[PDB]
């Protein structure tokens, strides 16, 4: 009976009420037999109207009412309001019963993902039709919940008891949802390990411009259109040559994905441009005078004349083609390209991998990617998938029938006002067009205030994490389709975890406290600790390996161990050994796994035995020989 | 820039200068230790034209000839890209270049 006040000057909205409750708390107003619920986020010390003051300075007990709904007939909670409160209303506290029914829905389409901050016994609902189909973004301080919300979710819709079927995928940068998901998700790198495989883009996969836009750095020049000439030939060669479904001569174009070997056109493209010629004004290769790329010399000059001045490129190109840095481009394992063209396998199996895994979830980091050509790829993987499913909407693994989800990792970098790249385009084209052919689209950014002001609009719920900076609050402030001066004016100091889900995925926008995921499924990047690490003692390093691995552009040294057992045991996990090379081997947590060389095997026998695990390690092996660690 | 920061540590640092002191070592940049890009950069200031093309011609030749009179251990004919650090003689490239 927490009696405050009662309307007394009703003025059309501006209601004013005599006195005798959280800020982000409805309330209670039953009118007869109808209860009416909203937001009044002004009260008391606010509220006092400024026309009264001068009476009583010293007083706040007024609140303005303006309501958000009203309680059917006994049937469910629906926005607006039939009739305005009058004189003679009395505001109670909203109690647990009317929180479950207010949320509650009898609707099996809604998903439950957090809890609600008055009690969290509420289980926060939210639609999944309409977060695949209106799209969505995630923001929040750098410090806030970000990566450990959107694991959340991903964990929660990807249940296969749930849904058995769940196809989505996730764009990570540094790589730090694998470790969450240890062994449910299809985890693809650069750099490969033992249970993952490669994160191959078939180079082939891209239209004319896309690879011209890599390779080339966007040549300007008659050259231009001759290599543009020229990849049409080959392109068209393969065609003759192996016989391919439904194109034909007349109706081939440039870019459709028929495979060619890059090795042929710079062998073929740059040889032409010098060498010597027999006879004067003869440009057959017949005047002049494979496996390996080694070029055979040639006498001093005449010079082709069937060259032109694309001769940076082309030594630019075969450098592209030397360091290993780019392996998962131009030297697919599987789907590398022979001399003739002829590959062993085509996309199908790489669509398959990518998504018709029976995994749900996809996962692909990119932080050993470099980071120049970064925004390029984006690009790229959000196209490739795209024509997938729009030229198979009626086939039974289309969107329509089992939509899509592309996750997106800082998209404030891609999505700038002025940004000049392909992502943008490939991603406001989804946006556009994506609502029909089961395609959704999350957002993640740290700093809206670059992301594109017509991008970040049209997207369906926003989760607002805590964001201090004012530039941003005020760019998201005016992109918000169903807002509260109740529930916005909180932002900025929000806990660490909890967000606030807002837009038409949603009955209300209430504040939620996403449910934290298991301990051992987290987020996590494995960064190195300085603290750490420089805190052991010093050690003599033998710097003349350092310098042949930046020469020969290596990463491994020669000094490994392949084919050495493991049996299982701070938290060691399995431990190798082998007399032969003195070379031991060690496991630990996260699949770090060390070899500490030249060890005696005594001390081997006194680990096994000193039962004394991740305290006792430490006590002769930590900085007592050297390792390579792999 | 300024070499404001020697005089703060005593004996805890290793400078490097252009005038070599008492125990002052002097920063040393091999010429050799560049990639091909800056390289030209550096000491001509910029081509263009055939010279941009023909000295890389000349770098190339003179790594090459190193590398089949002296041994490093990984490098060969088909893995040496104009940008390994392997040594070469400047003098050489411009007298040879120049003379001819
Ligand atoms: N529900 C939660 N309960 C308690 N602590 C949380 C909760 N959610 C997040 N945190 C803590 O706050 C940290 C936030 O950092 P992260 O989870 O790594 O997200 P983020 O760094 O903002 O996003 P990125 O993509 O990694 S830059 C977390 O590591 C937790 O320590």
């Amino acid at each position: 009976s927490t009696y405050i006040g009662t309307v007394q000057d009703v003025n059309g909205a501006n209601i004013r009420v005599v006195l005798d409750g959280q800020i982000g708390s409805f309330v209670r107003i039953p009118i007869g037999y109808i209860n009416l619920f909203g937001i009044v986020s002004q009260v008391g010390a606010g509220a006092v109207p400024d026309k009264l003051l001068e009476v009583e300075p010293y007083g706040h007990r007024w609140i303005s009412v303006q309501l958000v709904g009203e309680e059917g007939i006994k049937k469910e909670f629906e926005r607006g309001v039939s009739q305005y409160p009058t004189i003679g209303d009395k505001v109670h506290i909203v109690t647990e019963p009317d929180l479950k029914k207010i949320y509650g829905t009898q609707n099996k389409k809604y998903i439950s993902l957090g809890n609600i901050a008055s009690v969290d016994s509420i289980p926060a609902l939210v639609n999944i039709d309409t977060l695949v189909t209106r799209h969505s973004a995630v923001l929040g301080s750098t410090g806030s919940g970000k990566s450990t919300t959107v694991t959340s979710i991903l964990q929660r819709i990807s249940d296969m008891s749930q849904f058995p079927s769940a196809r989505i995928i996730v764009f990570d940068i540094h790589g730090e949802y694998a470790a969450a998901f240890k062994g449910k998700a299809k985890v693809y790198k650069v750099t490969p390990s033992n249970n993952e495989l490669k994160l191959s883009i078939p180079y082939w996969a891209l239209t004319c411009d896309e690879f011209l836009s890599v390779a080339f750095g966007g040549l300007e020049g008659s050259g231009r259109n001759a290599l543009i000439d020229k990849i049409y030939e080959l392109k068209l060669q393969t065609l003759k040559r192996q016989e391919y479904e439904g194109i034909n001569e007349d109706s081939l174009t440039v870019d459709t994905p028929i495979p060619f070997s890059i090795h042929k056109l710079w062998f073929d493209l740059y040889r032409a441009e010098i060498s010597t010629h027999y006879v004067q004004g003869s440009h057959s290769e017949e005047n002049e005078a494979s496996l390996k790329v080694v070029p055979p010399i040639y006498m001093p000059h005449y010079l082709s004349n069937r060259g032109k001045n694309i001769r940076k490129p082309l030594e630019g190109l075969a450098s592209l083609l030397k360091d290993p840095r780019y392996e998962f481009l131009f030297n697919a394992d599987d789907w590398s390209v022979n001399l003739d063209g002829k590959t062993n396998k085509d996309l199908d199996a790489l669509l398959e991998t990518w998504v018709g895994s029976e995994e749900s979830i996809s996962i692909f980091d990119l932080s050993g990617m470099p980071s120049s050509i970064l925004d390029t790829l984006i690009g790229i993987l959000i196209r490739i998938l795209y024509d997938s499913l729009f030229w198979s909407r009626n086939q039974p693994e289309g969107g329509r029938e089992r939509p899509l989800l592309v996750v997106l990792e800082e998209a404030h970098t891609y999505l700038g006002k002025d940004s000049r790249g392909i992502a943008i385009d490939g991603v406001r084209k989804i946006v556009k067009e994506g609502r029909k052919y089961g395609i959704g689209m999350m957002l993640v950014s740290q700093r809206p205030s670059e992301i594109d002001s017509t991008i970040l609009s049209q997207c369906g719920t926003l989760f607002a994490l805590r964001m201090n900076n004012s530039s941003d609050r005020n760019h998201v402030l005016g992109a918000v389709s169903d807002s509260f001066e109740g529930l916005m004016g909180m932002l900025p100091t929000l806990r660490t975890g909890e967000a606030i889900i807002i837009g038409e995925s949603v009955r209300l926008p209430m504040r939620t406290i996403i449910s934290p995921p298991p301990f051992g499924r987290r987020p996590d990047s494995l960064d190195p600790d300085v603290t750490a690490k420089w805190s052991n003692n010093r050690v003599q390093g033998d710097y003349k390996e350092v310098l042949t691995l930046w020469r020969q552009k290596k990463v491994r040294s020669q000094r490994i161990v392949e084919n050495i057992k493991r049996l299982p045991v701070s938290n060691i996990l399995s431990i190798g050994y082998e007399a032969d090379s003195m070379t031991l081997e060690i496991e630990f947590n996260h699949g770090l796994v060390y070899q500490y060389y030249d060890v005696p095997e005594t001390l081997h026998t006194e680990l096994l035995a000193a039962e004394s695990h991740g305290k006792f390690f430490n006590s002769q092996i930590k900085n007592n020989y050297r390792f390579s660690r792999i």
